[PDB]
């Protein structure tokens, strides 16, 4: 069971609608589909990207150290943003993170297809 868990949203040209309500409609859907996780997650970051793996690591470091599972939302598909993600999680003991398309995320339709998929990448991290 997932019970320390929380989100880090990078921030994009336009503002995220709807972040906290879809987070706990995507826990409810991790307990559904058998990954037992805390439907509550404590407060998510939110922040620009920064202009060096070193200024990231800096930024996000105490959220990734305190947590057993970071959701990450991207601003777009872009590889580059999620190697810096990857980057810190890879030299950081005891977190698992997901990275996820905000808007993917968040529209309505077509949401609960996209949970189906991220589940598929957490099931793996701790299944």
């Amino acid at each position: 069971k997932i019970e320390k868990w929380t989100y880090l949203e990078l921030k994009g040209s336009k503002a995220n609608e709807g972040v906290p309500q879809a987070m706990t409609a995507f826990a409810e859907f991790l307990n559904r589909t058998g990954i037992p996780i805390n439907p509550r997650f404590s407060p998510g970051m939110s922040m620009s990207v920064p202009g060096s793996e070193k200024e990231f690591f800096a930024k996000v470091k105490e959220l990734m150290s305190s947590h057993q599972f970071v959701v990450v939302l991207l601003p777009r598909k872009d590889v580059a943003i999620y190697n810096m993600v990857k980057r810190a999680a890879d030299i950081t003991f005891g977190v698992h993170t997901v990275c996820c398309v905000a808007e993917k995320f968040l529209s309505t339709k077509g949401q609960l297809g996209y949970f189906a998929n991220v589940g598929l990448k957490v099931n793996l991290k701790f299944g």
